[PDB]
């Protein structure tokens, strides 16, 4: 053994795991400034109900804890609440629990009776039940809830000791970001422009993977386009099954971006360097899955991927996984194909490979590469540890068909052989439904996708938290270094378009999840002003 490689690890893993790894000084650090310094952002921020008081975390429970302190609007926050466990009960109980909610804040004389939706409602609501249970039967109930809501309590709410709170942890939020904030642990992987280390922000604690893009290397290979489209997507993208952007910022050498961690590893790992090739069918099932459900979210957006491989899938704690490098996305005009000789050896879909106009359709033709390789434990058209010049790999992936064995049930074989169809007009899910039509597969009989898409699903595999689900550190490839570049000031302008600072909505969840915003988010005795927000002395 390497020392290297062992203490590479233990250290990634000590962290991984009192003060959860906070700073000693973060109180000072997250230390709220006086009101009287957020009067820009008190300008600056636009009044919408839904951001301030749902989609951003820390107002939402802001305005849920400014609720709670009048009783006739702590009822609408618990009635929310209710409807969101109604929305995931089984199908069921779902009839009862149903009841609850009617008898608990729909009856005239109910304790928690909430009067603002409207006796029409109520009733239309109430002869649903009967009908047919449904986890969306409230959504118009919850609907008018909103709508009052978003009147007078947001108002009210706006004049508030805690929307002043909020623009304090806003002030916070709008803090630079540096190379101090993080701090960098081992490298878990080359790609791209640079390599992929775990990283720690001192000050909370929290662990992510940070992404690097070496300045000298985009210009040398003129990817400045290529870096700033994938950060732009990354942003974009809201979905549970796509790394989530947290922060991007710029440093002397490198641009940087601060992704969710996966502490799992990829896929490919997980194929050939963890016992026989491969894994069992219910593996590859879920994964296919959620990937699946991945790609469907980065096709609302109209945004192909083109980089379907085992390497760029990740495993979360839970067993979740996640797509990574979208540096190959691009959004489509609708209506119109592109042109690009871009992929993988023996991943590019026959359309790719003869430089041909595509749409979205080499997306399907990894998600079978994907299936294919998970249950046969090697690529479709490469064998295991083969060497063939690019020049065959890309023949047989147009010219020769791939081939099942015993491994394979005759579902499994079907949708990939659906999915490898060499003509891109009719291939599975490259039709006008979309992943609709791959969704019902036979291979997807027992996978309800509403629950999995929901997250009621337990993943099948489980890494265990004290084990590196990577190569070791000395066993990842290297660049070479890059020589004869001088940064100039005519990049200056897309260094700065892509260091945009931290993301808004993930970091006020890094606040809330590393308990930072339960510590800090306190208020003078019997709920008086601190003096953080006294206008009348600091
Ligand atoms: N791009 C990313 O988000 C990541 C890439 N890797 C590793 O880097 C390899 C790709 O170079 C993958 O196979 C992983 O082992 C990661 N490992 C952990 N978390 C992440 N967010 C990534
Ligand atoms: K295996």
């Amino acid at each position: 053994m390497e020392l290297e490689n062992i203490v590479a690890n233990t250290v990634l893993l000590k962290a991984r795991e009192k003060r959860k790894g906070k700073s000693k000084k973060w109180k000072e650090i997250l230390k709220f400034p006086h009101i009287s310094q957020c009067e820009d952002l008190r300008r600056t921020i636009d009044r919408d109900y839904c951001s301030l008081c749902d989609k951003q975390p820390i107002g939402r429970l802001l305005f849920r804890q400014f609720c709670e302190t009048r009783p006739g609007l702590e009822c609408y926050i618990q009635f929310l609440d209710s409807v969101a466990e109604y929305e995931v009960t089984p199908d069921e109980k779902l009839g009862e629990k149903g009841k609850e909610i009617m008898t608990k804040y729909l009856t005239p004389k109910s304790p928690v009776f909430i009067a603002q939706v409207g006796q029409d409602l109520v009733s239309q609501t109430e002869e649903k039940l009967l009908q047919k249970p449904c986890k969306e039967l409230f959504s118009a109930c919850a609907q008018s809830v909103h709508e009052y809501l978003r009147g007078e309590p947001f108002h009210e709410y706006l004049d508030s000791m805690f929307f002043d709170r909020f623009l304090q942890w806003k002030w916070l939020e709008r803090q630079p970001v540096t190379k101090n904030t993080f701090r960098q642990y081992r490298v878990l992987g080359k790609g791209g422009f640079g390599e992929v280390c775990a990283c720690q922000v001192r000050a909370t604690g929290k662990m992510y993977a940070c992404k690097r893009l070496e300045k000298k290397r985009i210009k040398k290979r003129k990817g400045e386009s290529m870096a700033l489209n994938e950060k732009q997507i990354l942003e974009k993208v809201n979905s549970q099954f796509v790394v989530n952007l947290a922060y991007a910022y710029e440093t002397k050498d490198a641009l940087c971006l601060v992704l969710t961690i996966m502490n799992g590893g990829d896929l490919k790992f997980h194929i050939y360097n963890m016992g026989n090739p491969g894994f069992e069918e219910e593996r590859a099932l879920f994964y296919a899955a959620e990937i699946l459900c991945g790609l469907e979210d980065l096709h609302r957006e109209n945004t192909v991927y083109r980089n379907l491989k085992p390497e760029n899938i990740l495993l979360d704690d839970y067993g979740h996984i996640r797509i990574s490098d979208l540096g190959l996305a691009v959004k489509i005009p609708e209506g119109d194909l592109i042109r690009g000789r871009v992929g993988t050896v023996g991943y590019m879909a026959p359309e790719v490979l003869n430089n041909q106009r595509y749409g979205l359709s080499p997306d399907y033709w990894g998600l079978g590469c994907l299936i294919y390789e998970m249950i046969e434990g090697q690529s479709p058209f490469r064998g295991r540890k083969e060497k063939v010049k690019r020049e065959e790999v890309d023949r047989r992936v147009l010219e020769t068909e791939e081939v099942y064995s015993h491994k394979f049930s005759e579902e499994a074989k079907s949708i990939c052989k659906m999915l490898l169809t060499k003509d891109a007009k009719q291939r599975l899910g490259c039709q006008e439904e979309g992943a609709a039509e791959v969704k019902r597969h036979p291979f997807f009989r027992n996978m309800n996708f509403k629950r999995l898409e929901a997250g009621m699903l337990d993943p099948p595999f489980v890494p265990d938290p004290r084990a590196v689900y990577c190569k070791d550190v000395l066993d990842i490839e290297q660049f070479s270094t890059v020589k004869g570049v001088n940064l100039d000031h005519t990049d200056d302008d897309f260094y700065s378009k892509f260091s945009t600072g931290s993301v808004s909505i993930p970091w006020q969840n890094e606040m809330i999840e590393t308990e930072c915003f339960k510590e800090l988010n306190v208020f003078g005795p019997n709920g008086t002003l601190p003096p953080d927000l006294n206008r009348n002395h600091p």
